[PDB]
């Protein structure tokens, strides 16, 4: 079982061109890992780039993105050129992997989060740069772990100090204890991409509760 | 059609006591202008504090909360004494208000924010200190305002600085377009109860987007 990583990042490229290029440094370490990517399946901003550098490298199989069925195209224009059999138009295969299309977010959140949590050793969520949505997203895979449903680690890749107000905001709610002691390293971040794979390979869920509790078991 | 306020915050009361003062003094506040209030159900922390509140000077019609299955109870004890004809324990309901028990946490999320919505004027979505669920409550409700789903009000009730690295992250975000320009007032933060409630009441949708495109029609 190949490791799958699902990236949360932006719809828009982003105003600094650092964005864009950790999106394919980030598309270059996963391919070169031989690590399948999950994503939302646009072809515009970070989340195209991440996609369509991935599938540069390693093919369709490689990538799968899960769009839900209100975000559907029904005519071939541009970048969208693979028909379904229900006559959705979708991504083009061949530069942006498969995709499957789900009928509501809910099911698309899982299924996203279905197959990182099945998915071999190193599999796990990155947050790139992005909106509320990402966000969303993030904060609910972190929920996720938290509440002991899946194992798989979470990092944010930091492009220029972007995600420092989060990591900021999760610092004091640790001291205030709104989060609980072993679960402020639920989320990580990365300054670079091979950071960011490394800090997924790397994670152990118990390993906060290990240091906090063995020298008193 | 009374206004409705979801209030969002941590199952946690707070190393600090001002966390618990400001659920005290939302209740307060929301209670004197005849506000009634959503929440997450339960008895402990400040969800339970704010339903306290509220539930005391109101009555239990004033307050409503929304719980899952798998966090019923179906043995009286402490503060849960209310028992349904469906032998669930739930609650008291003379001191923590109504309390609908839903299947998962997906029906139960859109129907508190269901609740905000089809309130009157001043309903709106308040955070107050938690940690990741709340955040993933809230940047949910944000993403739905985004969408245009809903037209009601986020503000964050922020204690001692606790949303700062927040606000931080959200003005970063929005110098990097990744939150869309007329998006970043989406959220507006409160340094009290008073102030919270001001800006449920004042809040327009159309504003940011006013103040942006009117001088270009």
């Amino acid at each position: 079982p190949r490791a799958k990583i699902c990236v949360f990042c932006g719809s828009s490229g982003g105003a600094s061109p650092a964005h864009m290029e950790a999106a394919r440094q980030l598309g270059r370490v996963m391919a070169e890992n031989n690590i399948d990517l999950v994503y939302g399946g646009g072809t515009v901003g970070l989340m195209g780039e991440v996609a369509r550098t991935v599938c540069s490298i390693n093919g369709p199989e490689s990538v799968h993105g899960i769009i839900p069925e209100a975000l559907v195209r029904y005519e071939r224009d541009g970048t969208y050129q693979t028909v379904k059999d229900n006559k959705q138009v979708v991504p083009t295969e061949t530069v942006y992997g498969r995709t499957t299309v789900v009928k509501d977010m809910h099911t698309r959140k899982k299924m996203m989060a279905e197959e990182v949590i099945s998915g071999g050793p190193g599999s796990g969520f990155i947050g790139l740069s992005g909106g509320y949505g990402t966000m969303e997203e993030v904060f609910e895979v972190i929920t996720w772990n938290q509440l002991g449903i899946h194992t798989k680690g979470i990092c944010l890749l930091n492009v220029e100090g972007y995600w420092d107000g989060i990591l900021q905001w999760i610092n004091m709610a640790a001291a205030q204890g709104f989060v609980q002691p072993g679960n402020e390293t639920i989320v990580v971040s990365a300054g670079d991409a091979e950071g960011a794979v490394r800090a997924l390979r790397e994670y152990k869920v118990s390993e906060a509760t290990f240091k906090l509790e063995w020298g008193r078991q």
